């Protein structure tokens, strides 16, 4: 699609970049020392403030699909989204959360997606002091190696699944598929209860393998 | 159940301080400008260097059930899962990993489970660029404030599901709890096909409703 | 009224604090060795970190009928806007811009108006080359020492002026205030023009002698 | 005309040198990593020690038509005040005080100018609590980018004015340009008295509309 | 006598104090880690910065007897130098002049003596490159552990040596002090010659053992 | 003469450099900055570091008439002292002590002349509470400007003077010089006694103008 | 022969680079400030993270002879020794210990030799307190300028004195080399007992003159 | 016998208090928070500055037997010990170098022997290439656990080896200890030669087990 702007060059950053190989990134950073591992993970380098709205705009933030923005602190997070809502008022934020109290600030900024590492890593560790099969699976779906793969399905319009019922549907029986949360515009209701029924634009969030999800978008086809 | 180990302190065991209130907690770390902190969230405080084999046997190691290690770098986390095998051979080591590289030397030096905040982190915010409901998906169930919650429950031995196939017992359509993964020992098996055989001791992980958590393991006793 | 809060300690907020002797002021900053110079100038101190959400609750922003905000840098201060906008969304904030180009974030961020000294005092220096009566007219206006003070009228309901225009009026002839602008909500119309036509609620800005405005009030009266 | 040289840098000499393009301007400061961002505005660096005569000598504070000194704190304020008096008698020296103590001790030193940005900054504050219109006059009128623009037209030696007094001038009805001061040397007088007559050498203090300000010079033409 | 205010806590004024036991002194410095060092000379703290004066006026500048003023820079000395004429227009000004080309301008704002350390330092390393005595001398008359003192005896009214010249007197000769200079008011002449003439109220600086002392102070009295 | 060496730079050996233009001067300091302010006053510039032994040897001391020690503290002044007394044990070192009792230190290391300031400038403030004609005469009379001039001149061998005692002399009788002291090798005697008799290769250090100094330098010779 | 990989910078390292010149070393270090003193050292210079096995390849840690690791702390010594036997698993290290505790964790990661300093340091410290003669035959024959030099020579197979026993070979009366100490592979037997009978394959360690050396070899020959 | 001070804490002289139970150690260092590391390994602590003359007294320096200095630099450790030279002249201090070019200006200095760690295992590392028996020897030899120690055996009055050469004394193939030197007073004969004949009171520096030292004890009887 277009391209991707990524502001600040941190650790997590670092490993978004590995799974963007293809799309072309451009990296905004204020140390100038991290140009060679930058253009090492196939991503342009842009060097300047992320803050600054006129630093902002070399890293073409304008006709931008989405960006990212991971800053040192959560002080400057919340002042380098606010800039790119001065430029485009319509782009997607994906911000980073360093404490667990600055996530309600970062959607009052402008941030469309939230994501603290800290508070998943920090309940990671105390759901895995008994038995650790919770930490298993968040780290075992989201990589791109494995044999079950976490996607996203669109119902289109002129589905055969227009109005019908999860039970009446059965998609696990049919297609092999896992249904672990149906999701319509920024909601997401996880294990959808028996009663609910779909409308054309939810997304159908599963787990299986590739032969399984082929077999899901034939029957959600026309 | 015995007491827990924190070496380290830093934002991820800030979280997991606050999911292990009623239990008793021993934070070792190095900063005295810490103890504040650490006695306004209800562990008691140990001050010591956690890298020393000395100052670990102060914060009651050998006893533990179970180790959480988080200190400033990986090179530092490594050494001190080093000294926890040096004193106890057997107590549950739970490290979180910077860098992703280091996952195998983390387990190779004896933690039991090695968290990645950073490769989470990242693979969330690549996922995040269409849609967003990887990230959310994630980020609830793992809170205490849904309604949905991912539990694990055992096979109790003489169990009315011994030696059971899945497209036979059905969990998903008598009790209503959605079936994400059967894990047994240390291997974890996602989206377990149509010929898995249950036995008895496996840990099945569930997402449901409190109330059809009370339905399953009325189900799978005896 | 109410009182009021001012968030962070500096050369701002201390010639503020002098022309709000009487009212009831909490000023809430991170240093604990600025306890000394408040409690002297008259106000309670509330030893806290601004930015964070916490510590704002401690200064009782609830009730307050208007907060001011002045910290390090503008990171920071558009950090501690959102921090009340969580708290009160109809609370109002001033805040203080260092720098020029975080006026139009520091306004998104929720603040209600954003006093930026530096530039009032970057632009009265570069007007006071030639001949320096720019920064002797808003210096001595703003003093309370001096004859003619500039203040707000507010026009009652039914008055006089209510539907007429300022050329019809000729306030300046009848009560020897100057009406440097008259404003309806969040605008100003600094030297409206002969077209204008007053209405009911709107804020006449004046400047005059004390007995100047006294013969004005009673002129608006309705 | 002649050069002006500008003594330390701040935020509020970055604002004075943007309305001071077309001028030519010598910046003396002590810092080496501010020598880029001068000359991105425009200006000559003289790089020095201000407090230092042998090196205010440098940046030729003796042709010049106007120094506007603003350093780190008001103890180096006066002493580069102290050192400009030395080498010219009758240079025009605009300063900045820090805090408001010292805006006696800044004149008497030698300074014809005293601009205290913390003062102004601090009297619109809480006169912003209530309604903020004063600090929304000062803020516009100071901008070469709104409609009206603070002006100061001479009287020319055998106006058509010479001698009468304002109440029968009638300057606002004639050209529309709002009075606010008259100006002998270094005395303003805000809000002239009826009995106030002009003088042949006054300064009008004006705020109107450029078109009306035209009519404004010829109207007081010889 | 009255009491004694120091501003400035460095060495010089370390050394001051270490010779001004007995007396009543105040030290007025920024620090608060400084307290304890001049409790253990025997000088009463005052917490303040000389700078401010308010700060100064704690400390009792209008009942002292002399004023040691000796700040981090030459810049803080002049401000406080100021500061202290503001408050008092007679009391005595020691100051420390780290430049040799601010002795002027400290004289100027109103110090009564000015003491350069590094003039003298490096006047007395460039004097020492081939015979190292005149260091020996200024260092060896002016401590309190030599044989011979250099001390200021004064002409009482109506003496012996009224109207006496100095071939005449032959102090060298009667007394034994050697005489290397005879002060009046604040003007010192160095080796007066053969056609000085003394007066009442002249000030004797003479170089000799105290024995000497006692008969010079027998020799000019009444 | 030899060249002369200066370790360091501070404002004492800037005062020293001053009195010693016509002489060839090797400035050694580790800050590269300072390399301007040392080219202006005469002297080379050499970069190392001070307490280096090869960077010692860089700027020539071994065949120089003195070294002039001043680094930042007295334990870099005594670590390049010994650097000094490796190189060559018979050249003249004069140091500079920051604080008092690194004074015997200093001599032990290996000066041969300690001269500390902030001992003589503690001194004369102390010294200067009543009357200040102490310090008027330390600095006026190592001044290279004033009328009295203190110098020091050798008894030659074969003199009108060996064995002659001083009050068998008188020499200020005859002269006009005023013998402040007579030095012997390393030891200084300030104020003669009259028993005193001379010996060749004694030093005189005498004030006077530089006539007397003449007729002096004609009474001591043959 | 080939080369020598030294990772990490400092003071034991650059006394090591001194002994190693006519090799090629590669020095591979964090700090981009050592380039110039490793390049003066006769060493190619590599920049990386030693920590980092990406980085430990580009410094070529497979073709080495041996790797020198001596890094900030025993942290980063344990994890740069993990990154190595990770690349060849038979190459020889040489680390260095900072604790004590940490030679057995040292040596368990797979370090060849474990040379700690500061205890080496702190046991000729203690044993200098009555005769320091200890401390004078450590440091004395470690030099490569005394008369007596450590050396190591091999038995060839084959050799005059194979299978013979220590008391019947006399080495001190024939050759005069003081042989302190007999090793097979990585056992040292010091002080071998007489019935230690040598064997083919055995590395004598000995101390003498260089001349009672080639003596010592050609007594061993075949 | 008396006690021992220790100047500064570092891991040198933590290796060089467990060599030292059972006598009485002082420990002088600038933190206080190594009181309880100091206590706990069984010496006293006295908080203090190592390089001031006032708290090395506190500490009793003046009756020690032996005073080890070991500071943070070498400019504090040349400092230190004049400062233990000027209290007694006559005490024993033995120094750690930390870098090579100051082991000869720290013996200027004073110190009775000086330590460089870093040289030591500097040469170690690079002997530890080819075959590592240079670091074995020296770390057993000194480690107070292994069979051989190296202890020193004094010659006492009218010995049975009074005036015998070495070549005939035959004290390997007699007693059974390695005599590798063999020192008179502050130097050393490491491998003496067999012209070398034996005078009373000299140290006989000696490898052995300690069955064979008290063989050896009776066999230098008088
Ligand atoms: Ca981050
Ligand atoms: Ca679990
Ligand atoms: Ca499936
Ligand atoms: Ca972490
Ligand atoms: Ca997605
Ligand atoms: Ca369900
Ligand atoms: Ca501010
Ligand atoms: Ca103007
Ligand atoms: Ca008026
Ligand atoms: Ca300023
Ligand atoms: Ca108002
Ligand atoms: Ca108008
Ligand atoms: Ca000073
Ligand atoms: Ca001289
Ligand atoms: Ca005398
Ligand atoms: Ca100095
Ligand atoms: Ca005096
Ligand atoms: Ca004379
Ligand atoms: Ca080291
Ligand atoms: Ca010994
Ligand atoms: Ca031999
Ligand atoms: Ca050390
Ligand atoms: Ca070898
Ligand atoms: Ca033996």
């Amino acid at each position: 699609s277009r391209h991707v702007v990524i502001c600040g060059w941190s650790e997590s950053t670092l490993e978004c970049l590995r799974e963007l190989r293809g799309s072309e990134v451009f990296v905004l950073a204020e140390d100038e020392n991290v140009r060679k591992k930058v253009l090492r993970s196939g991503a342009n380098f842009v060097h300047g403030d992320p803050t600054r709205v006129s630093d902002l705009e070399k890293a073409n933030v304008r006709g931008a699909r989405a960006v990212i923005v991971d800053l040192e602190s959560d002080s400057e997070t919340i002042h380098c989204i606010l800039g790119i809502r001065k430029i485009d008022e319509s782009v997607r934020i994906i911000a980073e959360a360093e404490r667990y109290e600055n996530i309600e600030q970062l959607r009052m900024a402008g941030a469309d997606q939230v994501i603290s590492p800290f508070v998943i890593s920090g309940r990671l560790m105390s759901r895995s002091i008994d038995d650790g099969y919770e930490a298993m699976f968040v780290q075992d779906v989201l990589a791109e190696e494995s044999t079950r793969r976490m996607v996203e399905v669109p119902i289109p319009e002129g589905s055969k699944l227009e109005g019908v019922s999860v039970l009446d549907a059965d998609i696990h029986d049919v297609t092999g598929v896992i249904i672990i949360g149906v999701g319509r515009g920024d909601e997401l209701i996880i294990d959808p209860p028996r009663d609910y029924s779909f409308r054309a634009g939810d997304i159908i969030l599963g787990i299986g393998k590739p032969e399984e999800i082929e077999r899901l978008k034939n029957y959600i086809s026309a």
